[PDB]
């Protein structure tokens, strides 16, 4: 039974934040638990305040026409249970429902361990006879405890777009909002259990230009290769698989470089050893000491520039 | 209470996709969350436009009769909303949910890196004391937001085949729909990080080529046979146990053989040379630097065609 | 209110698988989604043909006498959907829900990659003033789809075992029916990935047979014993604690004495050629090239014989 | 609406498993899947057998006053089915539901690859105006299938301690029973896939004491070393943290011993070897060929006698 | 229907632990099972004793006015079942339902494995046209059973804040409590599988100063390193991403350090005595073997006095 009237029936919303979680990297979710605030005016319930009851008049939802808020990008169907309606004589609701959902919003992994996201949570609403279109109150969307926790992010801001976004969709036309969460990771415990162990293990591998043993050498560069491979999966584990190319999925693979000539290096500084000019082989072996230690430097701000710099 | 007529009850569908996501390769799922459209004429309800209310007339679901929509291939029943129900003056109906399922549809891993799929929604209908035919209306069925996700795929396009399947399935018969999701996988993530390493261990692996000590040419080739058994098993885990031959699958068990000769050449490039006739032994560990990084190309372009050039 | 009768009341069951899907190994479950059949006389409900309505009389579940069949193996309740109850003159109903459940039946993994299976699903249903029987109607039973999945197995057949078996459970009689789908699996990917290569790094494993170097006769056959507990972990996972002995568990635990004995052969092929008689040590060598490769062969013909083959 | 009484009201229980499955030793629990039977006496309902009805009469749940009976470990609440309330005529009711719970049951690992255990489902319930005291009736306890599952356990007996926990809890008393639940595991898989395999592979580990070779046998006591981490992990993965020491606990934790001394001796059956004195190198690696064997088979018996001899 | 009243309406709280469990370190959750105890005076329904019934009355909660008690940190609401409500003459209630919830609490990982918790259970109340003040009752708050299990942890004490706390959010003034659990940590299996083993591999690794071998010394020092990110990924795998230090943390990531310049000084110890003049060579190794075991014994307590010491 929707509220007759001259024209567009606004909905004011309003979203709090009252718990964030599981922010699921691979699937791309991540789990909200807010207070919704919706506010109309439907005058077919002014209410005569001396002539009757008090202040304001609560109902069950059964009782009156209520909007239904349903949110865009969302798994199975929202979670709520209702908080208080209260109407004022006016004929003015005040809706307030205790939802949570887990949200579906993409994250944008270029610069994986130093990246920065911004979540977003919908909300449209569906019109009939009478337009229906929505509208950010901020009083009642500063939605955002001090407790917030969303582990290994750091929680930026929770806001909205005030300007909703009107389509016609299915001979009827929707109204629908946007609220941003914008976060940025919590890269460190990153470094010393990703980033210093690949490096380490990068230095040791190119120890072999101080050797002579073949032996000693594959020993030395094989079993380093092995113990990135390992860092390698660990890594392209806890991330979905991209289109685009990862800054620590390049700085992964450019290392895989410095392994292949690192093994090409200690081949040749050997057929050409036993080929009875060592003139060349600890010739090469020298030069080895520097420009891999260099390019290496020089390559990773090259890259490290490519993608934070532009 | 089903509605009297002279002949088979055609109710049009449509289905308009809001959200894509969870493509499980190994389950062979993924989950959907659209809009569903129905509409049939029900003229028991048609409603003298002038002589009351207005121009359509809205009901809840308990009022009127609705046909029961089942999805065929689903895991447990459907997870829906109702939208809105418009009855039209001649007796229209105009049913509108928004459900959630998770839809259960084969995949052809036979290109597996490389590989198109074709997903389906089914929805059939079950018939009583009248028929009921489905079919599909496609301003209804345009169905796909232009924000539709899946991560990891590209989304070629949604619809569905006009035509019905009309089964008689026990004592009874009833009508199926074809909905057809077309996308094909984004390979690329695939190459930096299981091609190329597959490759660069496997030409290192035979760096063996141009080397005498079997000592470094067993710690050579072996440890990267170990290697590619990382790569192995990484691969033939997020992947479901086929009966056919995936072109992964073929390219990966290729390369065990070119390990397999790789240490027999080495052995014999042994048993060869402790046996005074290194004449040979020098001979054969020549060749093998040209057959072998032949014989790969060669049976590559083989098996590449073999699979998608046929 | 159930219907009073002189004995014992039949129940005519019929199931139709539509949806087949997660046999979880190690979980020993597995998930179905198909049809109900269910068909008595309670004459209480004959009804006058000519006198009023027409042919059947369609019900809602609230208005007559149903009985309960609940399924015996399952986690929780079964899942289920009413889809039409129809009432004939005579006082015949007939029932038919849609359920899903997921039902738990043990495997028989003694030979575990060529292993063949057979699945049940029970119903019982429990008496009361009247005795209930339960029993299988044919055309009700044909119950598989021409497009049941079930991944990584080959369906071979779905049936009822006709006599039912009657119980008395707690002071009241009940009545339960066979479903039985017979499974084998489908082997296959299973070579390429998991026999081939375990066969393909033993054999490498005993080049040490061909080679002098202790080193790289170490260096050989202990990198392979490694590969090979990779091996036996990622079997060892995809598979229950079996109080048994699996086929696969047998060939991987005999291979586990080769790479013994290959270690014994070499470190005796040496406190011996340390020891002033290498007439004995390449004597010694000289066999482990034959009884290896022999017993191999030989006793994977016993073993391959006493589990298939008996 | 409690039934008026002179003393307290005695609730006769019993449980009958149907269905065991899903212990999870990390989480320390169970699910099981039941029947409930209560059983008291409520003359506010006996009913003239002759004047109306026939030998007992059946009611809904909502029409009779039925005591809560809570399990007391139990994650969430219970997820019960009732079956049949049946009334007797002198006042006798007779509850049965049919139940799935998840049940909380610590475990005692202290042997764990050759423990028993002792499950409990407990059962509370709280009195009001009329004390109330729960006791079980044995005929409806032989609770337990002759199908009871439970993968990788020997299911021993199900009963209940008849005499019942009289607590008084928050101003009011309860009324607690103990069922038991006997289990033993089922040890085997055990043997050929953790406990063989560690012990192979700490005896080749100290092959190297017929060898003289530093390089070989660093090579060879390290890689073991490596393969025993290899199944330290994998034992100590599916089993929680407990503040005891386990048996497979302490033999894992001895056998680091015998690889610390082994790299310790072939340490020092070096710099006692480049050290001009090999009188005693070849003395002392003489020696450790015995000690060894004999200290861990000694030790061995020391440890498992401490814990299954005492 | 609210208690009309002078004033701030004041309820009595207290919870009973029942059970404790699943204390999930990466999620930061725990689930818990307990009692509420409600308790307010609403003289509304104060009952003549002697004019009817008897001392207390009971009733069903549709009947009476209760207040909504809320978890301010759960994941999706509480799931309770309500276990008896008793009115008293004077008009007061009695409340008692049993809960349980996955509670959402941050930890302190600063210690990893030998840290303290404090838990948080938190409770709030909205008030309407009286204002609500929540308060705990300390009789029914002694909320511990002598059972509380929470594997993995030693229970220390369950107590609450009894001062609350009066917001004011969103035009409506609420009130919070504070229901701690101190709980610390079971460190210890730990020790036999983590600590120890990871010193054993780190001596062992250093055993390589009393060695000439490269070959041997990079087979040493190599293998190690290895079998050291083995238990890097293993700790950091059971831990979720701390933006601060961890114990473990640091301890894991020293001995990262006392293995690159081990393999430093191995690779010096070299390219100094291939420089012919190990005059230097086993002058150096012969310092190493006191600096690493004392630089390590003496950071190591520079390290555990920076954590626990301050």
């Amino acid at each position: 039974p929707p509220p007759i009237a001259d024209e567009p029936l606004t909905v004011n919303t309003g979203i709090y934040l009252i718990e964030c979680y599981s922010l699921d990297d691979k699937a791309e979710t991540f789990k909200v638990n807010a207070f919704l605030s919706l506010s109309w005016k439907d005058r077919r319930l002014a209410f005569d305040p001396v002539r009757s009851g008090v202040r304001v008049k609560t109902y069950e939802p059964e009782a009156i026409w209520i909007p239904e808020i349903r949110f865009v990008n969302v798994e199975n169907a929202r979670d709520a249970d209702v908080v208080d309606i209260s109407v004022s004589p006016d004929g003015t609701v005040q809706y307030l429902e205790r939802f949570s959902a887990r949200v579906l919003s993409p994250l944008d992994f270029r610069r994986y361990p130093f990246d920065s996201q911004t979540l977003h949570i919908y909300l449209i609403v569906r019109s009939v006879d009478t337009r229906n279109i929505v509208l950010a109150v901020d009083l009642e969307k500063v939605g955002k405890n001090d407790d917030v926790f969303l582990t290994g992010w750091d929680i930026e801001s929770f806001t909205a777009v005030v300007k909703p976004a009107n389509f016609a969709l299915e001979d009827r036309l929707e109204s629908k909002l946007d609220y941003q969460l914008r976060i940025s990771r919590q890269y460190f415990s990153y470094i010393p259990n990703i980033i210093l162990p690949m490096l380490f293990i990068l230095f040791i591998s190119w120890t072999a230009f101080w050797s002579t043993s073949y032996e000693a050498n594959v020993t030395l560069v094989v079993s380093t290769l092995i113990a990135h491979i390992a860092f390698n999966i660990l890594v392209e584990t806890n991330l979905p698989k991209t289109p685009y190319m990862t800054y620590t999925g390049a700085i992964i693979f450019m290392i895989y470089l410095f392994y292949f000539v690192a093994v090409i290096e200690v081949t040749v500084q050997h057929y050409l050893k036993v080929e009875s000019q060592p003139a060349r082989a600890a010739s090469i072996t020298r030069a080895s000491r520097i420009a891999f230690p260099v390019v290496f430097l020089l390559a990773n701000i090259i890259l490290a520039f490519l993608f934070f710099g532009f």
